[PDB]
RNA sequence: CUGCCGUAUAGGCAG
């Protein structure tokens, strides 16, 4: 498995929804200039039963990689409100896990014009068809628009064995998933 | 939130 690296950030106190938001944002522009699918976040001090994310961003990737992402000054301005730890290799032997964006249809009103766009009907007929989460989420901004919305993630069922497949400029699951530890 | 994919009131996705 080959994304067998991390890095372990923890909140310093100041408030701490608010600044995992800015870090996650931080560590979103970076993946952006990268441009790369091949790095993974986890939160490993998860409350799902609370739907808290926890203080503590884990940042998964191959050797070459994390170094990669690292190097870049991403960080520099927050540094004073992070506690870092070391970029090492994971433990092993770990179970694994899916770090996921999770969406609902939540609005139904949106599915209406949607649907009127691509049926022709009217208000009253999409209103007819379409009648009226619990997960943590950080709470970000649209940079083209402004417009501020809740991610909401899910960390899936423990595994034994790892994936294939990559990860999104948020660092959450295409098809990869990560080591939990 | 806004939009995209889909016949979908299927299941996904983008920022």
């Amino acid at each position: 498995f080959t994304m067998d690296h991390y890095l372990d950030i923890r909140l310093r106190p100041d408030p701490p929804a608010q600044l995992m938001c800015v870090l996650f944002g931080k560590l979103h522009q970076a993946l952006v200039a990268q441009g790369g699918d091949r790095i993974g976040v986890s939160f490993p001090d998860l409350d799902e039963s609370r739907s808290r994310l926890g203080e503590r961003l884990r940042i998964h990737a191959s050797a070459d990689d994390l170094r990669a992402l690292l190097a870049r000054p991403w960080l520099e301005g927050l540094r004073d409100h992070l506690q870092f730890g070391e970029p090492a290799v994971v433990p092993h032997p770990t179970p694994y896990r899916q770090v996921s964006r999770v969406q609902a249809k939540s609005n139904p009103e949106r599915l209406r014009r949607r649907l009127m766009r691509r049926h022709d009907l009217s208000e009253e007929e999409a209103r007819k068809r379409i009648p009226d989460l619990d997960l943590p989420f950080v709470t970000l901004r649209s940079q083209s628009t402004g417009q501020h919305f809740r991610l909401f993630i899910r960390h899936g069922p423990l595994q034994v064995t790892a994936e294939e497949g990559g990860f999104t400029c948020y660092g959450l699951s295409k098809g990869g998933f990560v080591p939990w530890f």
